[PDB]
Formats: C-alpha cells, structure tokens, sequence
C-alpha cells in the first residue's frame, strides 16, 4: 500500500513514543487496513483483532475515531458484514465511527487538518499526500513502542511538501499509479531535484525532457521507460483534492457495556463470561480510574 519505499525515506524523522503518552489523545483509526491484515492472518479474525485492538486503545485511555472507507477512486486498483460486525462492536465499545466519503485516509487527514483529532493511527504512507501531519505507525507491531511522525519534521529534515510527495507517486508507484520501473527512492528524488518547478512542473518537464532525446544524472534518467500518457494529472487532482467531508463533527465516547460485549464475544468467538472479563477487566479499571 502507499508510496513504494516512502516510509524508508522518512526514516529520519521517526519517532519511538509509548502508548501511555497517548492518554486522553482524539486519534482516528483507518479500520479498514485492520479488517485486510486480520483477514489473511479461526472463525471471526476481523472481530477478533479488532476486539484486542480496541482493548489495547482504552487500556492507553486513548479517544479513538474510526474511519471507515467509503467509494474507492476510479484510480485506485472485505464483505459489507464485516462493515456490520465491526461497526455492532464498535457500539458495543461506545466508539464513535464514520463513513468517508470516500478515501478513508483522506478523511482521517481533514481531521487532522481541521483540528478534530490529535493525528490518525495507520500504516498507509498515502495518508501524506492527502495531507497528514500527525501519523502512528505500527501500533500494534511486535515493537514496545509505536512510531510517531510529524509533517513539519520530514518538511524540515528533507524539504518534502504535498507536491513533491505526489511526483513521488508518480515516479515510485502508489495505489493510483503504477509509477517507473526501476526508478527508487534516490533516483525518484534525483528526477525531482534536476527537474525544479512548482505543483507537478517537475514532472512535466521530465516528460518532456525525455520525450525529446530517447547530465551524469540524465544518463540514467534517459533509460528509463514511460509511458505514453505520463504525467496522468488525475492522479496528482486526486490526490490534492480528495472527496471528504470536512464539517465539524460530534464526536461521543460512551462507556462499554459490559453485558452486550460478553454476548457479543460468546456468538463471535465461543467466549464464556471468564475469557471475556479477563480482556475487559484492565480496560474497564483503567477506564473508571
């Protein structure tokens, strides 16, 4: 998913932050990359994930908001019960949700733009080019510590903007472009540098440039193959103009309700009352403290 190798690059403005720094933070959660891990890793494992997800996050006293995605883009190249399930148990919790429109990492950025959340909890590195500033990353890895990264950090640390993060897509593939063989990281930002211009300017003279010959750099850059409709500009108006839904919500978190969630543990996963409290109990006295 994301911009091939775009995590790799921003390597340097990662940080290592403890869930517990987290408390009382509004996060938004992009649940429908959970509901795609879970599904390929047992009868209910969606659910299941999503139970021992949702216990992690009100363990760390976090506000959650869950975001689920909406119409996919044309660009862009898993049952609705599942939407259900999730959605009855996100009740269960008395977590808040919501449908994107569309794209929901674009939604959870125009919550993060519009000051409604403190970041989004995703490991989409496409989260950026819709304009994220505040991302954590690998939240439930095998890791003791979540990795948190801020816009103006990388903006600072390697001049990348929105633009520039979109030719990125183009030039290294996304889930709206297939992107140029063989071209990485260091050569996707050679191509950037050699080609200065605002908006999608760079990209269109690299076009042009090598639509032309067919410059120790261009000695590589001119082997490499295009495509005949390159730079598609649908891609880069996608990316900067998301369909979203930028109002100002009414967020509520209610409180769990224990019966209704042993009920739903017992149908899903076989759970007695025991096997459930032990997830719920911590969750609960962390809550009420």
């Amino acid at each position: 998913m994301g911009v091939q190798g775009l995590w790799k690059l921003l390597e340097c403005s990662g940080r290592q932050v403890s869930p517990e720094a987290l408390e009382g933070k509004i996060l938004a959660v992009d649940i429908s990359i959970w509901l795609n891990q879970a599904l390929k890793g047992i009868e209910n494992p969606h659910l299941l994930t999503l139970f021992h997800r949702l216990c992690k996050l009100l363990f760390f006293r976090i506000r959650p908001i869950f975001v689920f995605d909406g119409d996919a883009p044309l660009l862009k190249k898993v049952t609705g019960q599942m939407f259900l399930e999730s959605q009855e148990l996100l009740r269960l919790f008395g977590i808040p949700y919501i449908q994107a429109p569309m794209e929901a990492e674009a939604q959870c950025a125009i919550l993060d733009l519009t000051d409604q959340t403190s970041g989004t909890i995703t490991d989409d590195s496409a989260i950026w080019l819709f304009g994220a500033r505040h991302v954590y990353r690998n939240f439930f890895n095998k890791n003791k510590f979540v990795e948190y990264y801020q816009y103006v950090d990388f903006h600072n640390q390697l001049g990348l903007d929105r633009n520039k993060l979109i030719n990125l897509a183009y030039l290294l593939g996304s889930d709206y472009t297939e992107g140029i063989p063989t071209v990485g990281c260091v050569t996707a930002m050679e191509i950037l540098n050699e080609f200065p211009g605002h908006g999608l300017e760079p990209l269109l003279k690299f076009s042009e440039w090598w639509h032309e010959a067919q410059t120790k750099v261009k000695k590589k850059l001119r082997t490499l193959q295009l495509t005949p409709g390159f730079p598609n500009p649908a891609v880069a108006e996608a990316y900067l103009k998301p369909v979203v839904d930028d109002s100002k919500g009414s967020f509520l978190w209610g409180k769990p309700d224990l019966d209704k969630i042993r009920e739903f543990c017992q149908r899903y996963f076989g759970w007695n009352r025991t096997k459930t409290d032990e997830s719920l109990f911590p969750v609960l006295k962390q809550l009420d403290a």
